[PDB]
This record gives structure tokens, C-alpha cells and sequence, in this order.
């Protein structure tokens, strides 16, 4: 079932920061609607524009980026560094700048707990919002906490976003990396379709990702295996999940644990319920059930009609 596998890839994948144009523009759009909106801002104030560094951030930028489903929206994410001191300013004060300055952008602005949200036509920007390293004792920290949160989850968070990116870039090389990367992208258009943090997969790659090939002694001719790359995959992940009583609820939850492998080493998967954590093992299993199925049992057109339930209606089904 590799080729229906590399052909949905083709369907799936879409164009990093650096090979798509139109998505530099749809950033590029919003920053320089920030700097125009944040004259409007901090001019009333009496004190002088905040100046901030803008680089590119998540799938986009480690080209791991997949096309949204209908009804779904580009996922733009870009960092901000302001120049400010951490130990100065509030973390989501300086977030709530980032909304009024894009309140008039597209559909508004909403503060997450890790970014300011702004929405459009057919996607949204999500933009991480840094203390100055230089004026902040040489850490990057990001503005973590929501407005409606307390002051012990209002955070300068240890943060390393290029670190990650890099993580993942330097993981593999060739045709080893270029596995990694659609497998990747499968389970990314998986976590569209059926509902599991895209970083949280992508996180759970870098740890426990094995590359599924037979190479040729003879011919020298490799043969990539993306199908049974995945089954591996996301057995080792069920498999890293651990029973975890939560008291309130009187109940075990079963919880799967991705620490960060860099700054600030979170678990990723940490916000996530222990309701949230059952139905995204739930799906996992469904998902694993599917691709072993798929390995001989049912014929190409069953096989690959078993995925589209986990995959969607873009994974390629030939006719019975
Ligand atoms: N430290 C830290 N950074 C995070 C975390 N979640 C996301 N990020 C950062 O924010 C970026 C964007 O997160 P997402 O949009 O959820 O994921 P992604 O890797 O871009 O993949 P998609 O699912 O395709 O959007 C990630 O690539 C990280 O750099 C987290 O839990 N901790
Ligand atoms: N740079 C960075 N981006 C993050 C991080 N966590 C999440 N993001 C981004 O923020 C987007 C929204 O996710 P969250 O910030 O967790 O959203 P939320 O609903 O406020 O979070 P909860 O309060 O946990 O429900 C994701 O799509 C990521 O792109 C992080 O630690 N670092
Ligand atoms: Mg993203
Ligand atoms: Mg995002």
C-alpha cells in the first residue's frame, strides 16, 4: 500500500514558509498589520512603540505542514521578541498590546495561553510573544497565561522554538528524514480528520520514530515502508501509555507522557484531560488497528477503504 501512501502525501503536504509564497504573504500581511496597529496602540499610552524580531515558527518552518480539510483552517504560526525586560512587564499585558493592535484585523484576536490567536478567510495566525534575551538575562522566555488565568500560570517561560525546529531538521537525512517527515504529515491529517497536538506528534517522532526500509545488498536500490514506519510508530506510542488515577474523578484515566527535547522539557501532552487522553488512545488504537489490516488480511481496495476511516477521503481508495 506504499504508492496510495505517497500519493496521499502528494495530496496532503503542503509547501514550508520557504517554497510558498502565498503563506509569507498571509504572515508578512499580519505583521506588518501589528506594527501599523501598534502606532494606534502605543501612541494613546504617552511612551514609544515596542520594536519586535518576527521569525517563522511550527510546520510551516520545518516543513512538516499539511493542507487544512474543508471547513478547517491554515495553521500560520509565527514568534514575536519584543524588546522589553521579563522581569518588567506582564506577560499577558503584553499579549492584550498584540489583540487591540489586530482587533480591527480580518474576524479579531483572542489570547491563548501560548499565543495570541487572529483569524481570516480560511485560517488563523497564531503568534508567540518573547521577552527580549538581552534585556531578560539571556534565557528567551515566551508569555505564558490567558486572561481569565491566575497569576501562578501567568509564567516567562524558558523557551527554545528554534531549538525544536532544529530537532526535527537534523533528526535523519535524505530519504531516512524525508519517512519521518510524511509520517508526520499522515498523522497530522489523521488529528484533523478525527478530531492530540500536532508538536505532541511531532515531539512523539523524534523520541520513538524508526525508519521502515529493505535495501537492495545487490542492487543498492532502498524500498521505504511507510505503512509499517507508522504501525511501529504508533505502537510504541499505546505502548508508552500508563494507567493514571485521577482523585477528583474517582476514576483512572490511561495518559501518555512526550517531554519537550528542549527548554522548557514539558510534557506536551500535559494540558490535555484525562478525558481529552482516553479518546486520543482511543483513536490511536482504531488507527493501528487499520494499518495492520492493511499489511495483507484485506485486498487493496478494503485495505486502503480501512485507512480512509482514520485517513479521510483524500486517502486514495482504488475501484473494487
Ligand atoms: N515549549 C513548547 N512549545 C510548543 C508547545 N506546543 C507548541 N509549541 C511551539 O509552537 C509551534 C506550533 O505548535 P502547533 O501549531 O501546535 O504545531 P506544529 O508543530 O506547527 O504542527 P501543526 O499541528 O501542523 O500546526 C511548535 O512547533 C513549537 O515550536 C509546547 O507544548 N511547548
Ligand atoms: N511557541 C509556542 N507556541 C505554543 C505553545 N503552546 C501552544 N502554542 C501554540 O498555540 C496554539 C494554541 O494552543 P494553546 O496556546 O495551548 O491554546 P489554549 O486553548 O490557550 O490552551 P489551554 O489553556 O491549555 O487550553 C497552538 O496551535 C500552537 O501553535 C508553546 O509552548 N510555545
Ligand atoms: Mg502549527
Ligand atoms: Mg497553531
Amino acid at each position: 500500500v506504499q504508492k496510495q501512501f505517497r500519493e496521499f502525501h502528494d495530496r496532503i503536504k503542503l509547501a514550508q514558509y520557504d517554497e510558498n509564497q502565498t503563506l509569507r504573504d498571509e504572515r508578512d500581511a499580519v505583521l506588518t498589520a501589528v506594527r501599523e496597529g501598534l502606532k494606534k496602540v502605543f501612541a494613546d499610552r504617552g511612551e514609544a512603540a515596542p520594536t519586535f524580531t518576527p521569525f517563522n515558527q511550527g510546520s510551516y518552518a520545518m516543513n512538516t505542514g499539511v493542507k487544512p480539510l474543508e471547513g478547517g483552517e491554515y495553521d500560520i504560526d509565527v514568534g514575536i521578541i519584543l524588546n522589553i525586560a521579563k522581569d518588567d512587564h506582564d506577560p499577558v499585558e503584553v499579549k492584550k498590546w498584540i489583540r487591540d493592535a489586530l482587533k480591527d484585523y480580518g474576524n479579531g484576536a483572542e489570547i491563548r495561553r501560548s499565543c495570541v490567536t487572529v483569524f481570516k478567510p480560511g485560517y488563523h495566525v497564531d503568534l508567540a510573544v518573547y521577552a527580549d534575551p538581552e534585556l531578560s538575562g539571556g534565557t528567551l522566555c515566551i508569555a505564558k497565561g490567558k486572561e481569565n488565568s491566575g497569576d501562578e500560570h501567568r509564567l516567562w517561560q524558558i523557551s527554545d522554538p528554534q531549538g525544536f525546529q532544529d530537532r526535527i531538521a537534523s533528526k535523519l537525512s535524505g530519504d531516512d528524514a524525508a519517512q519521518f517527515r510524511r509520517c508526520i504529515r499522515y498523522l497530522k491529517r489523521w488529528r484533523d480528520f478525527r478530531f492530540p497536538l500536532g508538536i505532541g506528534l511531532t515531539a512523539a517522532a523524534y523520541w520513538w520514530f524508526q525508519v521502515s526500509k529493505r535495501t537492495d545488498p545487490v542492487s543498492q536500490n532502498v524500498t521505504y515502508d511507510d505503512r509499517d514506519a507508522l504501525e511501529q510508530f504508533v505502537q510504541t506510542m499505546l505502548d508508552n501509555f500508563h494507567d493514571t488515577w485521577d482523585s477528583k474523578d474517582q476514576r483512572s484515566y490511561p495518559r501518555l507522557t512526550v517531554e519537550l527535547p528542549v527548554q522548557p522539557y514539558n510534557d506536551v501532552f500535559e494540558k490535555m484531560t484525562g478525558m481529552q487522553m482516553e479518546s486520543f488512545k482511543s483513536k490511536l488504537q482504531a488507527l493501528l488497528n487499520a494499518l495492520k489490516t492493511a499489511k495483507s488480511r484485506l485486498e487493496l481496495h478494503d485495505a486502503c477503504k480501512a485507512l480512509a476511516d482514520h485517513f479521510g477521503s483524500e486517502f486514495p481508495v482504488p475501484e473494487k
